[PDB]
């Protein structure tokens, strides 16, 4: 009996971007700490988690993002996902928009730790992947 949510990838939704900033999180999960998006300082952007509901419907879904500089914790994000009926197609989660740090002391690799949950602390799928700050995007 198939599990009834399977998280599929993350990607990171940005116009500026030169291209495609995207995770399959079908995969090897320990990959990506060995892998960073450059993300250009002071952007706007959103992170855009796809998933699929197999057999029951859900509510009170929930994405979680812990942030890390260095190993350093700094900050923790709630964001409500809501709730969703079975179906083929994925389903794309959008977090609201954010913006990217600005400036030299803020240039970097930055960690972070995400869980994709119910309203029942249930681990749908847990992560750990990378942006690194940078003045331009090449």
């Amino acid at each position: 009996m198939v599990p009834n949510v399977v998280v599929t990838g993350l990607t990171l939704v940005c116009s500026s971007a030169p291209g495609p900033l995207e995770l399959d999180l079908t995969g090897d999960l320990e990959s990506f700490k060995k892998q960073s998006f450059v993300l250009k300082e002071g952007v706007e952007y959103r992170i855009k988690i796809s998933f699929r509901v197999n057999r029951e419907i859900v509510s009170g879904m929930k994405y979680i993002q812990h942030t890390y500089r260095a190993g350093v914790a700094i900050d923790a994000t709630d964001y409500m996902v809501g709730s969703y009926g079975p179906r083929a197609e994925e389903y794309e989660f959008l977090t609201p928009v954010e913006e990217a740090p600005k400036g030299m002391l803020a240039r970097g690799s930055y960690s972070i730790k995400s869980r994709f949950t119910d309203d029942d602390k249930t681990d749908h799928l847990s992560w750990e992947w990378n942006f690194t700050i940078k003045k331009d995007w090449k």
